[PDB]
């Protein structure tokens, strides 16, 4: 009955030494591939380094495919700093067909079984470097149909049916700056980044994905909708079918240090810049908070019972972590199961190695 979307970083075959070959296939439905450029109006390999050639992660996932007849692998277009090309791409019948027949050929060619689109994001919202128009708001609607109607061609000439998928924002604007009505019937699953809802770009601390609203946190500008089961209603209402939304899961954390104790022990207090990371600062593998913070080396876990998310807090350092706990990840699951949701989605595989996230998501979903 559910899905399980595991996102694959193509940079995961740099320093972080994690190829496709260190994923278990076993406990993922499909493979989501992050990420693939657009140059010129067309899908484009985003990284010759790894992806199609160098340490040659499209072969690994060849492989697996072969190894694991079950696995679904999809290329991700565009994400948060390759989201520039879609307003063109999405603006006229033309750009729109060269796109697609640009998607097309790219899924043959490295041999993946369909196609996500992570547009950061239509009309308003993205990267410094994102462009828009207030046109974004129906083309995303035509754009997709395109894709749909050129997939839908090629699957019968190949003999295979070919995915169609789209990353949302957490964000309701999203679905102000969308059709999530007239669009959901050509997607077949809508993964939603149910996380992203507070970060370093606010200088207090806060929770990267409560399951609910805290009306504890009262900080400026943030709003009763940034939590996973505002974001899960907003796209069953604007008419996102329940069996397609796909809930995402976080398996990172951030961190911010300095962080005030205030009467939280770091809670929603003002801070002083981004904490400790793994591979940058103030973003964190769960392996990293696992090994070296959870309940450790001065940083103690609470829990929020309201928003039902945990976080660690350093009282010498000031540094204020929030991560996924597996008490929260279980409520959002059981979530998923009681609401009829199309699965979990999450960001990204590399950034679990025990697998502690990866299998209790599996464990749930699965069987």
């Amino acid at each position: 009955s559910y899905r399980v979307v595991a996102y694959y970083i193509s940079w995961g075959a740099y320093g972080r030494s994690y190829f496709p070959s260190d994923i278990d296939y076993s406990k993922v439905t499909h493979i989501n591939y992050a990420f693939a450029n657009i140059k010129d109006g067309e899908v484009v390999v985003g990284d010759p380094g790894v992806d199609d050639g160098g340490k040659n992660n499209f072969t690994a996932l060849r492989k697996a495919k072969k190894a694991h007849p079950h696995l679904r692998n999809l290329i991700s277009v565009g994400g948060w700093s390759w989201s520039s090309g879609f307003s063109d791409a999405a603006a006229t019948p033309e750009a729109r067909k060269r796109f697609a027949d640009s998607a097309v050929a790219f899924i043959r060619k490295y041999g993946f079984d369909g196609v996500d689109i992570d547009w950061e994001y239509p009309v308003e919202g993205g990267a410094e470097n994102m462009k828009h128009r207030p046109e974004d708001k129906q083309n995303y609607t035509l754009l997709t149909r395109s894709l749909r109607e050129a997939l839908d061609t090629a699957g019968k000439a190949d003999g295979k049916y070919y995915e169609l998928t789209t990353a949302v924002w957490g964000n309701d604007k999203f679905i102000a700056n969308t059709e999530m009505d007239k669009v959901s019937r050509d997607f077949d699953f809508i993964n939603v980044m149910s996380y992203d809802f507070n970060g370093t770009w606010n200088k207090f601390s806060g929770h990267n994905a409560p399951f609910v609203n805290d009306p504890a946190y009262d900080k400026p500008g943030i709003g009763k909708t940034f939590n996973v089961v505002s974001a899960v209603e907003a796209y069953l209402k604007a008419g996102v079918p329940a069996d397609k939304l796909v809930v995402g899961v976080p398996l990172y954390g951030y961190s911010w240090k300095g962080c005030a104790a205030g009467e939280r022990n770091g809670e929603y207090q003002d801070c002083n810049g981004k904490g400790r990371g793994t591979w940058e600062d103030g973003n964190l593998d769960f392996t990293d908070i696992e090994k070296n913070l959870l309940n450790k080396k001065g940083f103690k876990r609470y829990w929020n019972d309201t928003a039902k998310a945990a976080y660690l807090y350093n009282a010498e350092t000031g540094e204020f972590v929030t991560y996924e706990d597996p008490q929260a990840l279980k409520i959002k699951l059981d979530y998923i199961k009681s609401k009829g949701l199309g699965g979990a989605m999450y960001w990204e595989i590399t950034a679990d190695r025990k697998q502690t996230l990866v299998n209790l998501i599996a464990d749930e979903l699965l069987t």
